[PDB]
Parts: structure tokens; sequence; C-alpha cells
């Protein structure tokens, strides 16, 4: 249905159908980051923060969809459909899973408040047109 | 990569490669009852329990992949391709999504511990041969 | 030689020559659910309960005799011999191993006392003739 | 599966896929020892130590496999298969059941700590080659 | 069997097979820095801090490998096997020992926590795109 | 540069290139004992005692060398260079890693001082002639 997912974390999709697309790093890189940083933290029987839980389910999903891409590569003969589907996956679903993942890693590493404020500052940066923005966009100061 | 998805819920995927596949319901009725029961708790700005949060993320992914199937059927030409893809969606990954949903929903409306006991009891039910089987497997109620 | 195997579990082999043979499940699903439920407690350096310990030793013997059957099928020539042996394994001694497993596993997930009550209730169920029998024998849940 | 059985008693299979084969006494002798020493101790409704319990289940198993050997003797016509199976039983399964049994009797009689330390000392003895080992290998001093 | 040489220093091989390999500089510079900066501490027979001790054993092992390469060059004249050997050495063991030396030296000089948070920050930097990364990458502070 | 990996544990390579090499047994038995006896401590991410840590790094290095031998056997077909390589490995690095593993394991199990005085006693034993040595050589006591 029409649920707002981040509503319990203060954000909203309109606050993140707002950023550009290139900002979020590549998906493989997100997964490697999350795993290498929080391997034993995520494998543990503890819901120490819900960020971990949503992150965990999202990673399950992305594993399932990489399985989808591989499987479709294994069986579908129509090459246009194969290429089109794989591109749609890695592009649009890619964008959404990147939103989700990057958000949760950021909340973990720097705190939900810091990311919330960073997004507001980025928004004020990007609503501004080229003629008056700074050359560089803001950055996550952890304190 | 090495994720144990259900580790923070006192359960394990070993314990759900342990039910069968066909037991789980359709996604449609399941999603509908989830909505009708927890509209507010899902829309709220509150992490009332982690169950709600994992559920939110699952609904996101499911809606996005419904949009995927629809977009794919909007553009491709090979109908065999479209049918095969939308089967892989509604059948194979659907099993995963249904596992995840059914677990979290039942845990919400009943509790974690009751679900664990139910899974163990279904284990005792299904490992049993047919002849001395009960007539009706358990249907959980609070 | 005169061992009463289940004497330290408030039960007796008389009370399990009292169920039938066919009630017990396959070794495969049973072992699988055991693993999926008690991976850690079996791997741990802890005798959390004697049930775990007897279970460990049973899994050892079962794995070793699977290796036995495989080795025997690796070398012999007479296929009648191989089939007869691997039947004696998966059928006759399998019954013993399944008794032992099912008892300890069910006692783990539920408790000793619940298992005792279940056995007595199955006794009352099966000694009863078919006509006034219940439709479904008991399926234990916590 | 890949369980480590002795992990709750401090040992490990690598610590006992380490000894030689001749060391463990004959199986019939193990059973006679265990029975004559702890007949009423094992028949009792007491799990006074888990050693007793694992010992009890192991003896059940060996009874079942002696029944296997006898039964195969009763029915199998192919003599090579009969001899081969009986030898495999009394040899490899023999070795493993001897490991288990001797361990548990030792833990009972002398305490798990003493056997643990004895195994370490035996290991230090046997890793040493012939040129520098003592002529005799160590022995279970109960104190 | 499950030997992870970073388990007790707050990390794992995955966290170090997370950066690109090219960041970890060539072994010669590492050894030179180690010697020039801790001649005394590595010559000292005191188990001051375990980082030093791992570093000791690591340097001994690398010296052993260089001795091996020497023995090969001075005894095996054949070029194909020799070259493949030296490539395997300077590539795979090169990678591992570079990782190890960099981590331990950095932890000694600066500190454990600082190295870990540096890895995390460098990760999220290099994964992050160029148009919105910080202008200059992070770097270790005394 | 003057790297002596025993400097902080009360010894030196000379004191271990003092016994005959044949006393230090083959690597397989060492690794098996280490695993079977300290699976947990070597899997634990805690710098409990530096002996453990040196042992960790040493096992990683030996595994790396075995991986090297594997890579050579799976890529270099020439037998002369390959055989000379494996001989150098299983001889020289074999010696050093045997020395190291024996010392550290023994020190863990029994204690530092006991290993040192054992070396001293074994030395003065084997150097001493047969007609007036003790009847049986010394041996480590718990």
């Amino acid at each position: 249905m029409d649920i707002d997912p981040y509503k319990e974390f203060g954000a909203t999709v309109e606050l993140l159908s707002f950023l550009p697309s290139d900002f979020f790093p590549s998906v493989r890189d997100l997964l490697d980051t999350a795993s290498a940083l929080y391997r034993e933290a995520l494998e543990s029987p503890e819901h120490a923060s819900p960020h971990h839980t949503a992150l965990r389910q999202a990673i399950l999903a992305w594993g399932e969809l990489m399985t989808l891409a591989t499987w479709v590569g294994n069986n579908l003969e129509d090459p246009a459909s194969r290429d089109l589907v794989v591109n749609y996956v890695n592009t649009n679903m890619g964008l959404k899973i990147r939103q989700l993942l990057w958000f949760h890693i950021s909340a973990l590493t720097f705190g939900r408040e810091t990311v919330l404020e960073y997004l507001v500052s980025f928004g004020v940066w990007i609503r501004t047109p080229p003629a008056y923005r700074p050359p560089n966009a803001p950055i996550l100061s952890t304190l």
C-alpha cells in the first residue's frame, strides 16, 4: 500500500526523492561496506537498534534480486529482455536499495540526527541554483 | 553476505526450511490483513517494535518489484520472457518475501515466543508419518 | 550389558515399545530440525543439559554408520549384500536411533515431563479400539 | 552435521585423532570394565554426571552394532561382504567407540581435568620422535 | 581452523579486503619504517604490547620468504617456475603481509580506534561518488 | 633489522637451534593439536596472552605458504623447480615454523619457565654421554 517507510526515523521519501542519483555509491560497495563494518554486529541475536534489522532485511532482498538477475541470465533466451531486466534491476531498484542502505549505514555511523540535519543542509545547498551555490556540497561532520 | 536474517528474532532460516513452501498463503490476502490490522503502526513516526520496521522495508521491496514486473511487461516484446520473469517474481522470490512477511505479521499479532512454539510444533507434526498423523495441523491462536 | 538406556530421563524402553514403529519420522527431517534449532548448543563447550550430551553422541554414531554404509558400498561386489546391509542400517538400527533422537529432541524443545505425559496419552489413545477412537492422536505443543 | 562432540568436555577430535590405535583396549574389555565398575551406578534414575549419560547411549549403540554383525552373519551369503563388514565394524567403528568409551571411563575414574592433562602430556611425548622420547610413555597418576 | 589474525584487535580480513589493494604500499617502505622507528622495541625482549609481537613474527616470516626466494634463485635456474613462484610471492603473500604490517604499524603509531575509524571513513569516502565526496580524503592524525 | 621473535619470551633462536631438529615434530601434528585444543581461544577476538597472538600470525603465514604451494602445483607443471621449491618450504620454513609452534603451544599448555628449564635440561641431557645420563630423558610436567 501507500506506507511511508522512514516515518519512524524522521525522514520521508520526498526528502530523498530530492537528492541526485550519482551521490549514492555503488551497490556492491554498499554491501561490502556494511559487511566489513558490522559482520558480527549483524549476525548476532540482538536488535540493539532497528537500523540493523531493516538493513538486514534489505540485504536479504538484494541477495534475492541478484539471484533473480543471475537466474534470468541462466534461462531467458530473448537477449533484449535479459539486458533490459538486468538494467532495470541495477538502475531503479538499485537506486531505491541504495537510498535505504546508505541511509541506515549513515544513521549507524554518525547517528540519525546528524544524517537528518545533513540532508536538510544538502537540500538547502541543492535547491540553490548554480549561480549562488558553493562549488562543493556539504559533508558529514560527525560532530 | 553471510547474513542470518532472523537471528534477532530468536529464529533461524533452518527453522523455516522446515515448514513446507505450499503452507504459506498468497501475498495478496496476507498483505491485505497486514494493512487492515496495522495501518496506523506502519504509518506512524514510531518504531514501536522492530517487527514493524522489517515489515515496512519488506513492503517497500515488494511494491518496488511489483513495479518492476509491471514496467517489464510495459516494454518487452518476447512474451515467453515476460511470463518467465513474472513467474520468477510471483513464485521464487515470492517464497522469500512470504516467509519474511508471515513471520513478522504473526509475531506482531501474537508474539515471538508463540511463533517459535508454533514452528516447533509444526516440526513435530510434519516429521510424523501420515498414518499416525493428526487430522489437522495446528492453527495458532492467542 | 543390562543397560536401561532412558533410566535417567524418567522414562523406560517399555514405554517406547509402546508407541509403534511407523509413528517416528524420517531421520533426515529430524536431524535437520535438530540442527536448525540447536546448532549453538551442540557446538558449544557447555553441557547445558544432559539431553544435549546424549544427542551429541547419537549424532556421532549415526554419522559414523552413514560412513560405514558408504564405505561398504564403496568396496563390495555382491549388490544383494550391499542392499541388505544398507537396509539393516536404514531400517532396523534406524528405529533405535530414531527413538533416541526423537525422545531427546522433543524433551529439549518442550521438556521431559511433557514428553512423559505425551507418551502416556498416546498409550491411552492407541490401546483404545478404532471405533471409539479419536480422529486425531495428540500432537504435542508447549 | 559437523558437530564437535567433546567440545563441552574441553577436548576435541584433533586431540584424539592424535593418539595411536593400539593404545585403546579391546571393546569387549571396555564394556566389561564399565559394567563391572558402574552396573548399579548406570542403571539408576540419576544423571549425576553427563559422562554416565553419554556412556550409556554409546553402550546402547555398540549393542545395536553387535546385533548388526550377528544379524549380517545370519543372512548374508556373500562371505567377502560378511567378513569385510564385520572387520570394518570391529576396526573403524571399533576405534571410534573405543575413543568415546575410554574417554568417559577415564573422566569418571580420574576426573576430566586429569585426563585432559594426561592427553596433553601424551601429546608432548608422541610429537617427539624416537631419538629423544623417553622409552616409556606417561601414565595416569590420579593425583 | 577459523584463524582470523585481526579478531582480537577489533577487525577482520574482510574489513581489510574492503579497501583497494593499491592503497597498501610496497613492503620495502613498511619494513624500512618499522626498523627506523622501532629498532629498540623490536630488539627488546619484552612483550610490551601484542602489536609488537605480531609484528615480530610477521617480519620473521617475511624474511623467511625472502630467504626462500634467494634459495630458489641460487638453485633453480629454470625461469618459468621461478617467475611464477616470485609472482605468487610478491602478489598474494605480498598483499597479506602489506595489510598486516600497515595495520599494526599504524595502530602502534596512532592507535587502534583511530585506525578502525579511519578504515570506516576511507571506505565511505571511496565508495561515495566524486561530485559530493569531501574535497580531500581523510588521513591519520597523531 | 635485529628481529629475534623469542626476545620477549625469555629465549632466542640459538637456544632453539640448540636441540636437534628431529625432536621438533611434523607441522601437521602441531596444527591439529592447536586447533583441537584452542579452537575457541584462536577464534576469540581477545588479546588474552601474546603467545596466542604470535600463534595466530604464525598459522596465517603457514596457511599462506600452503596456499603458495597449491598455486604452484596448479600452475607450474615443471617438476624440477617445483620440487626444489617444495623442498625449501618443507625444510627451512618447516623448521622455523615447527620451532615456533612447538615453543608457543608448550608455553601455553605448561608455562614459560617450564619450557625454558626443559630446554636446558634436555640440552645437558643429550650432550651428556649415555653411560652416565639419567635413564630416561626429561619430559614436560603439567
